[PDB]
């Protein structure tokens, strides 16, 4: 097998429509936000404009191939793959994906998709111009798949943060939750990412 | 049947262009707005910028399958399904869908589609900064299907999912069903009017 | 025939690229604007931002079917049928269609397409804050089909106009024109819609 | 042949990806801008927002048909034919096409494509509020085809210019150029359109 | 072979999803930015709005053809070719491509793709209104292909800068880097382009 064969096979058979659950166990999705920039904060309206890399990993065995004498990994357009239907609950704009929409697939079926996203959120901006800073909580989970189909888990904080931002990051913490909504009888998991940041002073 | 079979079958046969009327009876569509945020309000121009989950349900029997030893539900891209052609009569921007465009289909043919939408409306903003608050009325119905093809009906805490970080707060949400004949066409068109009573904190 | 058959047949045969002229006579298109809102006006720049329902009707016999024991009408995505290439000559933004892009087809081939459109125009805004108001003229016609292929004709004023607009409509009148442009030897028809409005 | 046959044949065979050079001679493209509006001017940033009809003509013999007992012309979506890859060198926004994207094809293979375009440009705005006015130069040519593959030539100046603009046109002149860039060994032709205008 | 054959063959066989690595050696991509305009420099937020031609070259042997008695080059839509997945790490808007999305392919498989791009960046704007000027660093590299699959190298770049900009370019320098990120075990190459500019 070479890359052309692998990509041909994936394109013919991946079934992007089909969640790759194994034996009625949920697909375990890991999500981790690497913050790159904070662009346009408004303490009056409690809105924030943020740029982050959304590191997203999961397993899809239907993509796997025998890597004997073959490439161990390929880059695949996400339109040819099943991707988790993650949404940020407190987003107030649709995600603007700034990078090529390619995922990386390993021969055992492990997938990494890590777009750079600019998005606007509704969150607590109070204290942004103080030494304690503001804490903006971003909540991300599957929109349509309950906890028996998709589970979501969290995997330096300023590591890739732009030095040219007007803001600086004090801390980033994660928390996993499982919530039942009035609409539906089942539980839906999310990861809440708390971004503690402040204006440079 | 597993998920792959069900989704394959739906993709091959659903007919997204065909309204699934049963025996010349209208498709009964239920619509309910769960308000999440009020983002911009302008009392001079009478305009409002709102985020809401549009809970939309209907039945399409052509999607049904025998759920014996099979999954009870699948998530399906709306491009593979018939969806009611709902529109907001007083919208002044196109709906910005913030979430993955997937519907949930139950084995008996019941569909739920519940996108998070940000949209701007023309409505009565007067009184927003008073105790009584403003009442903004949002009118939603089928754009091209009359009352014998689509009926629309309203389906909890109004502020249930409303953001605590909004500058506004919700006092009350009420619904009302209407049937209207327009000058353009001889038939009647149903709508739901959702009255959002809100004020500045 | 049921709806599924009719829509299948339309999808397989409608020919959206082909103007449905009958016997070398023009396709008669009717256009009528129902103003819903006036959102922003600028008297210095002579620009206006308007929302309207563009009621558009024409006949396409290639869509017709025998309605005996069959539905009399279906809703069809406009991508599956021929639609007149109307443009507003004084638009300064592309039309933002706010509604599902569906037309309604009757079994005899009559088509109605009626999108809600938000669009910006260059027009006379002077007098908007006076009793007489401003008169903004919007000119609409086929971009590429001359008068022997497409004719355009006009069919309450503030019937659907929003009560919450800062503006109010005093009068709406229409006028049909036929114009020859320097670029091309033939005549092109348009409808000019005159919107007389003022600040409340 | 009727319109349906002609359009069917064009759709099946036109090859929109293939430049219709004849016998290793360049495709002769004519370009002419008819200015409709000037919407915003900035003398500090030297930027202008303009609306114009871009009259573009060329010949593509692969489109030709025998017009004996047949329509002489059809309107065709530009996605179904080859179109020159023209770009404005000093544009600072992408062209916003305001009109239906249809070209008109004559039976001998002559094509006219004439979209209404709104676009922003970087150019010399100095003098706009004086009697002499400003002269904004717009440079248009093929982006990827050199002079042996595409040649570009120019074909009342205020003829279609909006009376409601804050600006007025004093003169429009054209000039053809042929330029070698550092990137590539070959020459690339352009037309430079000089728009002399001023605030009323 | 004529142009129609070559383009037909490319469309049928190019495999736009497949990186054209040769013998487990990386595809060598060359990138060079030719700055055309600087449109907004926000001294509050450290954000710049820039227009540049992104000259991008690489080799794809699967595109090659025997050029004996045949055209030496064709223009090809990028949707029909593999293109490197380059991204600007400090971009804060998606790239707005202002030009026709065509690449030029030589019979030996050499590809040139050179779009005009408008994009907004986060970078050091301090000193823009001083004699030394500001230095804005733009970092560009493959998003998903590591150093054994794609290498990136720089090929002045201010020759095409608009004379009507409020800004002027003092110097442009490039630097190649190779970086390992926390997410992934391999190294990813980038080119960092330093744009030294100031207000006139
Ligand atoms: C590929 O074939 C080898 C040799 O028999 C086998 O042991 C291995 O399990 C196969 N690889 C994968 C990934 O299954
Ligand atoms: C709160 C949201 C609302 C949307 O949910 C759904 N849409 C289709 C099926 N379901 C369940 N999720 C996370 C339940
Ligand atoms: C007011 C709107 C106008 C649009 O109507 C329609 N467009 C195509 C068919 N129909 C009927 N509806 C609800 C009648
Ligand atoms: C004013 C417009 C200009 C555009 O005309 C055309 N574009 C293609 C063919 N034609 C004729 N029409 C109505 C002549
Ligand atoms: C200056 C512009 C830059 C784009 O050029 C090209 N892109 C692909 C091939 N070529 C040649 N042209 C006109 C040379
Ligand atoms: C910083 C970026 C992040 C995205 O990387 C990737 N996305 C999918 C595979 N890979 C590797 N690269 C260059 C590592």
């Amino acid at each position: 097998l070479d890359r052309a064969d692998i990509l041909y096979n994936i394109r013919q058979t991946s079934r992007p429509d089909v969640i790759p659950t194994q034996r009625d166990r949920p697909v375990a999705v890991s999500v981790s936000l690497k913050f790159i920039n904070i662009l346009e904060v408004n303490e009056i309206t409690n809105e924030v404009d943020v740029v982050f890399w959304q590191q997203t990993t999961w397993s899809d065995r239907t993509l796997a191939w025998n890597s004997s004498h073959s490439p161990d990994q390929v880059s695949v357009p996400i339109s040819s793959l099943w991707v988790p239907d993650l949404a940020a609950y407190n987003a107030i704009s649709k995600p603007e994906v700034l990078t090529p929409q390619l995922a990386r697939v390993v021969s055992d079926g492990e997938v990494l998709y890590m777009p750079s996203i600019r998005q606007r959120f509704s969150c607590d901006v109070s204290g942004v111009d103080t030494e304690s800073g503001a804490t903006c909580r971003i909540k991300i989970g599957s929109w349509t798949h309950h906890s028996r189909e998709i589970s979501v888990d969290p995997t330096d904080d300023s590591e890739y943060f732009s030095q040219y931002s007007r803001f600086e990051i004090l801390d980033v913490t994660q928390k996993k939750n499982s919530v039942t909504y009035s609409c539906c009888p089942e539980a839906y998991e999310d990861v809440e990412v708390s971004l503690n940041f402040r204006k440079k002073g």
